[PDB]
């Protein structure tokens, strides 16, 4: 084929399990905000300037397809015009040209360099290596070509905004260009084109080894860096902000490459047919690239939009994983046989199910390890998340005894659908049990029915299953093993679910003295946070969120099936959702992971009591903190602390001398001894590790959090 | 086919040095200040390393390995580590001789093998002899797991020492030390790569591999310039028996544990093929000459103990290693060929460090005439010293690019050249004692500027109105014959006393003394090489050694002149302002004020980090319009200027 489509997935989780890696490691405080812009100086102005130049020396500009250069930029300028004026007709007179000048920009711009190439060298290098060299082209051509556009429109917005005794534009003009010849970009790859041209496309071997040691170093460190950067951005948004954030994120990854694919079709004149196809297949993936992170900087520049233009580029980055994969294998699948289709779905259902059933193995030893599952909503999601997982474990039995003899084929099928139809039934659960939640407090939600139901009924409905139908055939796919009546079966027990789904979540939205340690009077306000604490822990909106990203799979189901009940027709119509449906039915631990496998309820609690625990199981028989610590009690005890430290009466005897952990972090962050709310709470955490600041009960560790600290002495 | 492939270890060290270069003037110039690169830190100790030894071990082959080697470099590092121990214990201060014998050892046996040991040995043996690059993932990490829990367990002591209690078994400092040293991510990553080798068959799944590669490659390039970011402002003045005690740890690190490895090596290995064996040990040789690790340092500053002297010794070992890292596997490949290739490749090694050090030397002349220090007459002698190296290390690259051709622009070549380089030698000889006569008085400039242009042209003129150049040499030194070589030797025959009995001066601006002294010892080794071949006449496969020794010098002190002078010291904002109108104002900065006393004012209370951030602090409030010179004619800089406060 064109592309090497198995080895997409590989380089796929190279791409984003760093990030998740630059992620977690930004989460856990392991590199705070301040530390990320020492690898974010060394990625942007070493690494890359570096990258360019050796990719470029050696370009041959003779050999390049410049009518692909051209569809790609007639593409990205023609969907820059519609957004423009889609957005100038319509925005806010106060700031049009604010969402004018920036909106094209991350509808057209694209994070090629630190996410595509790596997707595109594995895709594109013992095929077409010829598509390489588009990346480091496209990109800085349109970074010159579009961006000065908008950049334009931002002085203009910001001229509004300043506004004076003043006609001439040429001023704005200048400084637009100046601020697109200013990006490392645009003069590095004017150097070295000029350095192509001065030399024979031979870097001098002085100078190459050195080259290549720094440019090696920006792929990886990128990714990583993009993941510092992915680390408490995306917050809640009004719904304007929320339409306008799906039109954006609609025309970059849906707009323009379809864009892009019409017209690298029209304006190729390749002789060869395959190479046009391939061609078009390229340039619409290379549509599907996420938004670039070089937009969030130029609007924290600019100072304008910056919190939707951040929320934008990470989940456009977030989407364009699962569209790119999507993608990618939708325009493959028209060039091979349906036995190949078969075994390509098999493939991508097992590769799958493999990173699902790991991340799902890690979120459920995270819920049962911490002892959260006790509580009834949070038990009814593990549930879901037990048989999340053992519809992968049986996806995998399934690839490793697919076509096989019946009598242990009775057992994988068996232990495949009735976790299939667990989870189905299960979102449905989740649905009544967070309506009736809502509808009442103290509702009597019998938890011995529901789990009797979800893990019941699916035994009895693939139970009935068995007993009839006409079970063979030799079908590859779980779908068709026994036959109609299979399909029959998996319709009625999809269809209630989201029945019960699409009616639970309406009526959801319709209904919606002393000094030291003090007694449990004297701490009453102790007490009080206390129960403040045991209100949350309860994550309702996260479990709201998850039903609808399983009904959005649930309807995608329905479809897929009705499709073969009625139409009873493949017309490639019928393909490209089976693909859909092993992609959802089998890959829905990733979004139960990303949901609910790394929250913010793991830092400290349940490390915490794992340390102790540690601890104790040897306890049977076996200087900067003190710096930081008098620089606190020498500069900053007799500072605003005075009324950000104070109890209230608890009843008859207070403390006061307690404080609250959200109010210190934000005096912190605004005196500015530390940086962020990351660095705020390691000072936090250092001071109490200093004997300075200590919970007025000493039950919970110091966290960012309306817990109650005392300040000792 | 020689078995290293040293015409590639020139830019492979050009690679790792330049990008650790990078990484120094990128913090030299607090574009990544102190706590800014403690990021790129965490990113290559915790998630870039661990990749790298996981992926490579995972797939390393542990039933095809020549272990006896492997057990001849520990046995070599275990040797130096008994000398080093036993020599600090029975010579050190009884208050702090568990700490200097507990650290001191460590620095002599651990090396820089996975930043910039890697490069340099993918270099030389990556077309000829794959298999050497294993034993950089298994002489380290075995060598952390059996040589340092010594160390630790003195460091241990030491602090025990300092914590005296009513217990006596030790059982507690040994688990102590073998925890600390378990908890590296060099030591549980070995132990967990064997595991899944051996779970595995040497086949990491494909779902990660291209991880693991992805995150692995980005170490080498990244860890260089971590390197060079954390190489800022660490080596400053010792004390005289600091100076000794490092000059001995050094040379420990670079020459006596290379020796030392190389002798293991030729009595351990049994190895029935000569090459393999001669190539092997060459391996330890230049296995033993990789510089410190920077390891030790954050051991040092863990246990707080003798931090400066570790830190200042992990720099300069790192300074120290790629010239000695040259010119050592240059004279151990050099026995291979034929006299005429030795001449070649003294000619190539040359040329490459003249081109280099040319471009050092504009760098470095720049800084003194852009910064108008050549105006000043200690920094003249400075600067028609640059000058006549510039002019030098030009001659030998059109000496390179013209021998053997036709003698009408030989003999130009040859005077332009010669005339700079009698030149150079008779200037630091005359410079000793023009420092003299500048620290001790009137100083003629005219007559020293004759005397280093004019004098090597008298030289030079009395040389070719009797010499003989008739025949065609690729070398310069015996191009034009005795005649020439004599009249160099008088050069360097002059010059040695000349700067000898100056000493008797100076000791019976400190900058310009290290230059003299250095380039003083270098004249010293080409008199001494020199007066060899003017007397002995027999090469006996040394002359070679040391006329390499002096091609290296003559053609490259260049680099110490740039190294010494060419980095000096002397060469949005709304919201801090207001945050430090409203808590800081009033604080102890009201008790002009000294640029250092605000800097470091800030450092005390804690609105900065470092020395690199309170400036910039310094002048972003100066951009903010509070801090203010006295005149405004100067910027916000560390030093004693006194400068205003506004309002
Ligand atoms: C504007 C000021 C800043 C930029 C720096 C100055 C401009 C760029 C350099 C000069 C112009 C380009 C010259 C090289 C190309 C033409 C000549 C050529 O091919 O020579 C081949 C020659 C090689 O010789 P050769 O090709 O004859 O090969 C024969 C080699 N033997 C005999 C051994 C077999 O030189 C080079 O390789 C080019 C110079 C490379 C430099 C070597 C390392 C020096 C370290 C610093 C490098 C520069 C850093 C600049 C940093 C800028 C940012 C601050
Ligand atoms: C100690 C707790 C933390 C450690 C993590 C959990 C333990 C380690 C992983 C499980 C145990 C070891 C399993 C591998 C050995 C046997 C399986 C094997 O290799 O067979 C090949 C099989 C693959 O099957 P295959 O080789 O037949 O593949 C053929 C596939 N087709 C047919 C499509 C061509 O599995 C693997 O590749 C290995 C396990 C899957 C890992 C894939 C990446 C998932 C992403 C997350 C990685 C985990 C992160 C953990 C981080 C921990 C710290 C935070
Ligand atoms: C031995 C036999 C097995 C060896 C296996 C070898 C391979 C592993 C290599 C080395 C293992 C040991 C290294 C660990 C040392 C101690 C860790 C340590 O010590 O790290 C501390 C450093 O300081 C962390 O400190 P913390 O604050 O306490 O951590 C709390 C934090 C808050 O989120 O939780 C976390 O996510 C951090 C925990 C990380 C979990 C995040 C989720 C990512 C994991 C899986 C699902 C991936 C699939 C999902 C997406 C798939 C596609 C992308
Ligand atoms: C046009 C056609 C030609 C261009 C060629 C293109 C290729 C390069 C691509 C782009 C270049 C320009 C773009 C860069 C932006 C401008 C700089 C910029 O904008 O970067 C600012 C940082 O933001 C500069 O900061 P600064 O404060 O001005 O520097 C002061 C500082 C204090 O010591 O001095 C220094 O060392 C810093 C000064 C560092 C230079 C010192 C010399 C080091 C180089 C070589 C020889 C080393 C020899 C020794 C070892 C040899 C073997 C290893
Ligand atoms: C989960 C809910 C899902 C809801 C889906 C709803 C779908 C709607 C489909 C019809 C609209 C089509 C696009 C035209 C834009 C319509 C304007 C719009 O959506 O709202 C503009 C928005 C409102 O802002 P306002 O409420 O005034 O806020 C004031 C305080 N900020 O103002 C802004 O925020 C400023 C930006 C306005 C311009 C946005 C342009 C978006 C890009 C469109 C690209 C289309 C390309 C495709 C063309 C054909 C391709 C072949
Ligand atoms: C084998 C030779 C080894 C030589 C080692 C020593 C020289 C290395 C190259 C110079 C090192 C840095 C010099 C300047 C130090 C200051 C910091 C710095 O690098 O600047 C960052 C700069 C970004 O641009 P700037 O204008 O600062 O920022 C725009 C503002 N938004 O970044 C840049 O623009 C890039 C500067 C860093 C170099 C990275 C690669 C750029 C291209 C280098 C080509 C190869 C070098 C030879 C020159 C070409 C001739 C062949
Ligand atoms: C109007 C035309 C529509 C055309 C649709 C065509 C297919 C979709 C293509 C474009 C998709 C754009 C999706 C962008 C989502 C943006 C929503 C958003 O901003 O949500 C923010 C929210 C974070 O919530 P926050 O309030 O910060 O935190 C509290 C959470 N408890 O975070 C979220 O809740 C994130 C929500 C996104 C979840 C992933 C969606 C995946 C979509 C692509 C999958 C592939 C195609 C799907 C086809 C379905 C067929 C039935
Ligand atoms: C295809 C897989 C995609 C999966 C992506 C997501 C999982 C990746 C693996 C874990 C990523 C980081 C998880 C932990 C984050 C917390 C910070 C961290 O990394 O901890 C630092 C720790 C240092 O070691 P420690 O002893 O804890 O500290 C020493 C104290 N001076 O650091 C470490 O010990 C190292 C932790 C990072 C590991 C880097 C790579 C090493 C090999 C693991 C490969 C990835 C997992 C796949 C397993 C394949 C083989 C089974
Ligand atoms: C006693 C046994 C003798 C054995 C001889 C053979 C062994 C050779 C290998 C070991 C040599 C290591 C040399 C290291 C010297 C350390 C000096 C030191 O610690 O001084 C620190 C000093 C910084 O002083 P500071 O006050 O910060 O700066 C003042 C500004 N002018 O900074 C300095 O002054 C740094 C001085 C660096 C010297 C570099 C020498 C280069 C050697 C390698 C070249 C090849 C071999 C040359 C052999 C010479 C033979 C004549
Ligand atoms: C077709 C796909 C499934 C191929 C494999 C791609 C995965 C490597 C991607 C898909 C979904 C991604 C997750 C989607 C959402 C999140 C939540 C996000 O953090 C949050 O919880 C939101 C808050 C924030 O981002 O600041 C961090 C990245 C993460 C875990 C992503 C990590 C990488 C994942 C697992
Ligand atoms: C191929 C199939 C399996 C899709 C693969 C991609 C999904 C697994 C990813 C893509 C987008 C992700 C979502 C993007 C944004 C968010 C918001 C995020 O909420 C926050 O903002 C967290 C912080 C907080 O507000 O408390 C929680 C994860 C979630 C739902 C992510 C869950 C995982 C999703 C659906
Ligand atoms: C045989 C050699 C010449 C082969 C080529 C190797 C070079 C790439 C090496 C050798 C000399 C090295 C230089 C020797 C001395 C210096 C000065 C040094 O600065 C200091 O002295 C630090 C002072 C401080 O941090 O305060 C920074 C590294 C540098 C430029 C080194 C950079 C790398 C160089 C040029
Ligand atoms: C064989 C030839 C090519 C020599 C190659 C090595 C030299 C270029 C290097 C090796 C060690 C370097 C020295 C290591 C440390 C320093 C200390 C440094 O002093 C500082 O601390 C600078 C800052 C300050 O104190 O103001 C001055 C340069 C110097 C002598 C370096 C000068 C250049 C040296 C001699
Ligand atoms: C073999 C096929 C039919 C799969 C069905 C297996 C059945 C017998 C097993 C497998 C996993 C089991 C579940 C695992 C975990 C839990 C959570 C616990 O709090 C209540 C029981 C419950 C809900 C179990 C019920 C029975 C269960 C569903």
């Amino acid at each position: 084929p064109s592309m090497s489509i198995t080895r997409l997935f590989p380089a796929l989780l190279e791409c984003f399990g760093i990030v998740l890696c630059g992620y977690i490691a930004g989460r856990a405080n392991v590199i705070t905000s301040t530390q990320a812009k020492g690898l974010g100086n060394f990625v942007s102005r070493f690494a890359l300037p570096a990258l360019l130049f050796k990719n470029m020396v050696v370009l041959n500009f003779s050999n390049v397809d410049w009518s692909f250069l051209y569809s790609i930029l007639i593409a990205k300028a023609s969907v820059f015009f519609i957004v423009c004026v889609l957005t100038l007709l319509v925005a806010s007179p106060d700031s049009r040209f604010s969402k004018a000048g920036l909106f094209p920009i991350f509808a057209t711009q694209s994070n090629d360099f630190a996410l595509g190439y790596p997707i595109v060298e594995a895709l594109y290098q013992t095929t077409y290596p010829e598509y390489l060299q588009y990346i480091y082209l496209v990109a800085p051509i349109s970074l010159m070509m579009l961006n000065p556009i908008g950049f334009i429109f931002c002085e203009i917005q910001k001229w509004k905004d300043t506004q004076n005794a003043s006609q001439n534009k040429i001023k704005i003009v200048g400084l637009g260009l100046l601020r697109v010849l200013q990006n490392p970009i645009v003069f590095m790859v004017f150097i070295g084109i000029a350095f192509n041209f001065i030399l024979d496309r031979k870097v001098p071997v002085y100078v190459e080894n050195f080259l290549d040691g720094l440019g090696n170093s920006f792929s990886g460190s990128a990714l990583f860096y993009l993941g510092l950067t992915m680390v408490g951005k995306i917050k809640r948004l009004k719904k304007s902000a929320f339409v306008v954030l799906i039109l954006l994120i609609t025309a970059k990854l849906l707009v323009l490459p379809l864009l892009c694919r019409e017209m690298v079709e029209l304006l190729d004149k390749g002789d060869s047919v395959v190479n046009h196809t391939s061609l078009s297949n390229y340039a619409f993936l290379y549509g599907v690239f996420p938004v670039a992170p070089g937009v969030a900087i130029f609007a924290t520049q600019f100072n304008m939009e910056v919190e939707i233009i951040t929320s934008g580029m990470v989940i456009s980055t977030f989407v364009s994983a699962p569209i790119m994969y999507v993608s990618a294998w939708l325009l493959t699948f028209p060039t091979m046989d349906p036995k190949p289709l078969a075994y390509a779905i098999q493939n991508v259902s097992f590769d799958i199910s493999i990173v699902s059933l790991i991340s799902l193995i890690w979120s459920l030893a995270i819920l049962l390890l911490s002892k959260k599952y006790k509580q009834l909503p949070h038990m009814l999601t593990t549930n879901l998340l037990i048989a999340q997982s053992i519809v992968c474990a049986g996806m995998m039995i399934w690839n490793f005894v697919k076509e096989k003899n019946f009598v242990g084929q009775i057992l994988v099928f068996v232990l495949l659908y009735s976790s299939l139809y667990s989870t189905y039934l299960w979102t449905g659960l989740l649905a009544i049990s967070l309506f009736l939640l809502k509808k009442r407090e103290r509702v009597q939600i019998p938890v011995g029915i529901i789990i009797i139901s979800g893990w019941g009924i699916p035994a009895l409905l693939v139970g009935v299953l068995l007993i009839t139908g006409k079970h063979n055939g030799d079908s590859i796919d779980s779908a068709f093993f026994y036959g109609k009546e299979q399909m029959i079966t998996t319709a009625v027990t999809l269809f209630c679910s989201i029945l019960i789904a699409g009616i639970s979540l309406m009526c959801m939205n319709q209904t919606a003295h002393c000094v030291s340690r003090c007694n449990s009077q004297s701490c009453i306000l102790a007490q009080e946070e206390e129960q403040y604490l045991q209100s949350g822990d309860q994550q309702l909106t996260r479990h709201v969120l998850l039903c609808l990203l399983l009904i959005i799979g649930l309807f995608a189901n329905l479809s897929s099936c009705l499709w073969w009940l009625f139409n009873q027709e493949p017309g490639r119509l019928y393909v490209e959702l089976q693909f859909f449906c092993a992609v959802f039915n089998f890959g829905q631990g990733f979004i139960s992971f990303g949901i609910f496998g790394l929250d913010k309820h793991l830092i400290i609690l349940p490390f915490k009591r794992r340390l102790e625990f540690l601890w104790n199981n040897k306890d049977t028989a076996e200087e900067e903190i003190k710096m930081t610590c008098q620089q606190f009690i020498h500069y900053h005890r007799d500072l605003c602390i005075r009324n950000i430290v104070k109890e209230r009466r608890c009843g008859a005897k207070t403390s006061a001398g307690t404080f609250c952990g959200c109010d210190l972090v934000s005096w912190l962050i605004e005196v500015g001894l530390a940086s962020d709310r990351g660095e705020a709470v390691i000072y936090g955490d250092r001071l109490v590790q200093g004997g300075v600041i200590q919970h007025i009960t000493n039950e919970y560790e110091f966290r960012d959090e309306y817990l109650f600290y005392r300040f000792l002495q």
